[PDB]
C-alpha cells in the first residue's frame, strides 16, 4: 500500500467504457469494482482505491449516481484522476511453515481465527477482516477453495491484503456475488 496519491490518465475504450464502478464511502468515493481487460485495469486501479479528483474536480460529497454520471459525461479521450492507494486496507506478509500453512481460518473471505504459533499469529493478523489480494491478486468473488489453491500454489512468502469486514461489507452493497465474481479483475498485472 503506497502512502501516495497519484495521477492516472484513462482513456474509454471503443464501447465507450472505462470498466468501473465507484461507491459513495464516508464522503469520498472509492472503487468497488474494476473490470478486467478495461482501461481502470490497464491504468492499475484497484478495488479500494479512493478517487480525490476527476478532471481536476473534488470527489467529496459525491454520490455513487453522481460519479458515475460525472464518468458517463467526460470526453472520454483523455481522463485524468487523482487516486489514494486503497487507504482502507493494510497488507501483512507471512512465511508458510514446513507443513506449507500460514496459519487462519477464513470463511467467505473472512479471517476467522487464527492459529497458535503462526506466522499469521507472529505477524499479527487480525479477524473480522476480509481478504482482498493475495500477492497482489485481486481475491474478492472467488471462492474459498479459490483462495485455498492460490496459497498453495504461492511460494514460501505470501503477501495479503487485508480490509475490516464492516468497510468491506460496505463497499460491495448492492453488487451482486456473481458479477463479483465474474467481472470483478483477478488477473496479474501486465508489463
Amino acid at each position: 500500500i503506497k502512502q501516495g496519491i497519484r495521477e492516472v490518465i484513462l482513456c474509454k475504450d471503443q464501447d465507450g467504457k472505462i470498466g468501473l464502478r465507484l461507491k459513495s464511502i464516508d464522503n469520498g468515493i472509492f472503487v468497488q469494482l474494476v473490470q478486467a481487460n478495461s482501461p481502470a485495469s490497464l491504468v492499475g486501479l484497484r478495488f479500494g482505491d479512493q478517487v480525490l479528483q476527476i478532471n481536476g474536480e473534488n470527489c467529496a460529497g459525491w454520490s455513487s449516481d453522481k460519479a458515475h454520471k460525472v464518468l458517463k459525461q467526460a470526453f472520454g479521450e483523455k481522463i485524468t484522476m487523482t487516486i489514494r492507494d486503497r487507504p482502507f486496507e493494510r497488507t501483512i506478509t507471512m512465511h508458510k511453515d514446513s507443513t506449507g500453512h500460514v496459519g487462519f481460518i477464513f470463511k467467505n473471505g473472512k479471517i476467522t481465527s487464527i492459529v497458535k504459533d503462526s506466522s499469521a499469529a507472529r505477524n499479527g493478523l487480525l479477524t473480522e477482516h476480509n481478504i482482498c489480494e493475495i500477492n497482489g491478486q485481486n481475491v474478492i468473488g472467488l471462492k474459498d477453495s479459490q483462495i485455498a489453491d492460490i496459497l498453495s500454489t504461492s511460494g514460501t512468502v505470501v503477501t495479503i491484503t487485508i480490509m475490516p469486514a464492516f468497510i468491506f461489507e460496505h463497499i460491495i452493497k448492492r453488487m451482486a456475488p456473481s458479477i463479483m465474481k465474474s467481472l470483478m479483475d483477478h488477473t496479474i498485472p501486465e508489463v
